[PDB]
């Protein structure tokens, strides 16, 4: 066939990357509602607010809205769920996505 | 302010997406050399491959080259590897590339 579905050793933080708007500040640990390809909307969490992206600041997927101005987790629980997927290996985005519902 | 790193939920086991030329053939448990950064090389193993990409066709980067003519694994291993990975949640590649060693030495 044409596609291959390849596994690489991955870093650990792979996450995607979307312009933050004007006026519309957001920190770490706060829901945010971004398009997801060739599509419309899907909710996520902001682990992380660079000042750069791998690709150009021109054709980079945009952002919508923040759903929290206080992130949802605390630093404590933050520290945690991080240290979790690192040292017992589980995709941040798993443990932080799967731990939102029991917090709440 | 410009870039905001967004984690979102995706499919089981997350992988990466890379064309295979005309004439060129793999299956499942391979390992192929595949391009990564806008000029590196690295190692993967194929997990799968289907007729279609989130992405068309001809934005995919291609396979550089096949390193298995069969499966570097065993078929049993293999399924295996693919069901702890899905169940106790840890990524394929990660596992895939820590057992290698473990299995084959």
């Amino acid at each position: 066939m044409p596609v291959a579905h390849v596994a690489l050793p991955v870093p650990l933080p792979r996450t995607f990357d979307y312009l933050l708007p004007e006026g519309m500040t957001v920190k770490a640990g706060c829901r945010v509602r971004v398009p997801f390809g060739k599509q419309q909307e899907r909710i996520g969490i902001v682990v992380s607010v660079s000042d750069a992206s791998e690709l150009p600041l021109n054709e980079l997927k945009a952002v919508v809205e923040v759903l929290d101005s206080e992130p949802v987790f605390t630093h404590s629980v933050w520290r945690l769920l991080l240290w979790a997927a690192d040292y017992y290996h589980h995709p941040i985005g798993d443990v932080l996505f799967h731990a939102l519902p029991i917090l709440l």
